[PDB]
């Protein structure tokens, strides 16, 4: 019955539902891995004998949710997998729970600050594609529907499970929308950084490079097990907001813009010990993700260089605060540009209150709320937004979702 | 043989210290605590069996220290100890020992991001001292040689070890040099939120406040167990730098400052299984705790409020980023300030590319680091730093700083 404070509002909060914890964290008595990117227990072949416990376990909260816990329809539908479980080794989910089961994946990611969001998710089922024409097509009926004229809404889509292993169905791109990125002569990248190696594989399978800048890459689906097949999601459903700021007029000559629908297509969603290897799932951008990262990391475009010359800063001294200055511009006009356009966007502070809120509900209904104080605080500004302040206990609950290895070094090629 | 990455310039370093580990962090298996910040494994009666087991493996790293493990020396020191903990079921350290417990307690503090200094600290030995007066005394030359005309230089001073428990030299402080915090008739704090408690008990005992904001506060010395007793640092023993900005004159009207010494009181050192209960150790600052948690934490002075004010900033949405504005400033004044004063102060960026150098220091010549990420990232432009993006393992090692219990909730008063 573990208890989390908060250092400015002197407000505690009671843990007891990281009792209901299952998986690992990598931590131990004696070491805290709290700051290891992708330890190997937030990576992902299982078997019959496992499923069912599994099985068993996601359905009592399934019907505990429906206020139906244990009653004819949960002990007939627990039969009813178990029968299916020696028959086929393996099981389906009814259209009810995997919506259930896709809400809470999201409910229980613990890096993630948007979850206030969680119930307002729509779930896509894909389970019945084939092709990878197939999931083109279900893939940019996603794109239309969560972008919705820029007025986003988060969604999922949802393709056939894992079942043997060798017939995964993929997406080989770690985001629906991504802009290239090409090493040049002189060894400086162009585009995105990032992406160097996936834009070369795209260009291995017969990509046509435009070699620019903000170049939108096309998708790279596997099917059942197939080698992927290159598409071009339409220009008319990319929606893009050019950058500009509320004060300098040389901001709109930095030649900046940014998609708007952040889609992350390479993880993996566990349901009730089924494994869903091709789940692409969208929201919208916190600020901070493209002003902050995706601007001015080192290894990404790296502005800091630019925006700095045209304010004609004191770039000589470290202690000069160049950088900071710098980067605060960059994110009020990202979200200034964004807001301009009646595209959804969420500042860090708005977004850190909202999980403080949303904390403070999951502790009250639920009994906690797993949370990674590493990924939740924004990598701006830290302690002027209330998340700083706020003791988190971080522990993985299912349904989940989880990093996998990338596919090409995995498929086994023709 | 655990491996830690940066994920900026993809450098691997690996870490076999984490073996040597003794104390408990708090995690485990199915839960991280990374994030509490009094975890009960931080905060401090122990027995004479307990204490041998504690002095050799202190003895064996400082003799395998200085080239001559397991010689003659060792061996009979090792035995020397021995027999003093069968007569007084406690033991003294030498002088030399001391010094290096201390200088590597500073070494393993994980959340201390300076530790590139460890072995430049200056180790003053106060085990002699026996009456409140003489622990003024020896602050006040700890004070003075630290401050060094603002040259300011590291330093330690050990006041007697624990004995029976209710024998205990404690400074009440919990920083040498503090500004005084008064509430209001309105409820509203003048001075420093944090120590209106302190600052209430100071005036119990008899201080006369001279209510105003940045008054410096009057130390409140114990020693052997006795009730503390006031004394007022000379003044002109405290440095004090006048907060101005490189571009706006009415950052002078603003009419902040700040004390030149950082100097951290009320923490315990623990060295070969003793216990020294009064150790104020002291560096120079970081500008980030001024001016960004010291100046702008909604509960410590919180002046971004009248900052934007000034700079006459869009302060009706909180997406105008005016928070983050004003905070760059802040942190660009404090710093500039101190170097035009001659006094030592360190950016936020030059201190973390220190820590990384000195993290690699540590790999390559102790076999690891240990460092607490949610404490070494500083609480701005967290990620255009390069502490962000390093993976670092968290361990307790001995000798160490623990946290202890404030002594008015502990002394048996009179
Ligand atoms: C609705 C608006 C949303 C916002 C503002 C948001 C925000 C964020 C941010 C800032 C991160 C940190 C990732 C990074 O810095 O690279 C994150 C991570 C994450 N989010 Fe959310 N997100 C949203 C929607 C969603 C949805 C719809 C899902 C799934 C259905 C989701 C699940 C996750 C997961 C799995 C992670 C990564 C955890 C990990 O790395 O293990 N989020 N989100
Ligand atoms: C030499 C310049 C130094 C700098 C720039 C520095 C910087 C810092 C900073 C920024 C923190 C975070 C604390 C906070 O944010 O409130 C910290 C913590 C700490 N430092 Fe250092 N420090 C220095 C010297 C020292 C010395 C001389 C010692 C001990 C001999 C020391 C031991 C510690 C400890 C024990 C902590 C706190 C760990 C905890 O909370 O458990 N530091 N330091
Ligand atoms: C739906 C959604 C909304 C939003 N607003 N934002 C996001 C971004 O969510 C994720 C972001 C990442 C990034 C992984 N990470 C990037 C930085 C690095 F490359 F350095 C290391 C790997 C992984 C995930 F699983 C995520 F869900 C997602
Ligand atoms: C020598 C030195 C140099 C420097 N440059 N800086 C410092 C500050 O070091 C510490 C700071 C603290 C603060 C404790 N913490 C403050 C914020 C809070 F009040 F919210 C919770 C408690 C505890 C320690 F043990 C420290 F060594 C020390
Ligand atoms: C080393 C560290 O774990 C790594 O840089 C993490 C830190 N916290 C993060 N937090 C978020 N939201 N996104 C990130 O990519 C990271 N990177
Ligand atoms: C909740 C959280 O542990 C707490 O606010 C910590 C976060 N990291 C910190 N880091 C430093 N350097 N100083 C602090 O006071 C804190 N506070
Ligand atoms: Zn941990």
């Amino acid at each position: 019955f573990l208890k989390v404070k908060n250092w400015e509002t002197d407000v505690v909060l009671t843990d007891t539902l990281h009792l209901k914890s299952t998986l690992e964290t990598g931590c131990t008595e004696h070491i805290c891995m709290g700051s290891i990117m992708l330890p190997s227990q937030h990576t992902r072949v299982a078997t019959k004998d496992q499923l069912f416990p599994l099985a068993k376990e996601f359905l009592d909260q399934y019907y505990s949710s429906i206020k139906r816990f244990g009653s004819k329809a949960h002990m007939d539908r627990l039969e009813e997998v178990n029968k299916e479980i020696e028959s086929t080794s393996t099981y389906q989910l009814k259209d009810t729970e995997l919506i259930y089961g896709a809400k809470h994946a999201w409910r229980n990611a613990s890096r993630c600050v948007g979850r206030i969001q969680w119930s307002k998710l729509q779930v896509f089922d894909a389970r019945d594609c084939t092709t990878a024409h197939g999931m083109f097509n279900y893939i940019c009926n996603h794109v239309k529907y969560a972008t919705n004229k820029g007025n986003l809404r988060s969604a999922i889509t949802i393709f056939p499970q894992r079942t043997d292993g060798k017939h995964d169905f993929r997406v080989w791109n770690s985001q629906l929308i991504r802009y290239a990125g090409y090493k040049q002569p002189d060894g400086s990248t162009l585009g995105d950084p990032a992406n160097v190696q996936f834009t070369e594989i795209c260009i291995q399978q017969g990509w046509k490079a435009p070699r620019g800048r903000f170049d939108v890459l096309p998708l790279l689906l596997q099917a059942n097990g197939n080698d992927p097949e290159l598409f071009q999601i339409p220009p008319e459903l990319v929606l893009e907001v050019p950058i500009r700021h509320p004060k300098f007029d040389w901001f709109k000559d930095l030649g900046l813009k940014w998609y708007g629908l952040p889609a992350v297509s390479n993880m993996l969603l566990e349901i009730g010990g089924l494994e869903f290897s091709a789940c692409p799932f969208s929201g919208w951008y916190m600020g901070t993700e493209i002003g902050v990262r995706d601007y001015c990391d080192n290894s990404r475009y790296n502005i800091l260089e630019e925006v700095a010359k045209k304010m004609d800063l004191d770039m000589r001294k470290t202690s000069s605060l160049w950088k900071d200055q710098a980067l605060v511009e960059i994110n009020i006009a990202v979200l200034y540009s964004f807001q301009s356009d009646k595209v959804t966007i969420v500042d860090h502070h708005s977004a850190t209150e909202s999980f403080i809120k949303h904390m403070e509900n999951e502790y009250r209904c639920r009994g906690g709320c797993p949370a990674d104080w590493v990924w939740i605080v924004p990598p701006m500004s830290g302690s002027i937004t209330p998340v700083f302040h706020q003791e988190m206990l971080n522990y993985r609950l299912t349904p989940s979702f989880e990093y996998q290895p990338d596919p090409w070094n995995t498929h086994v090629w023709k």
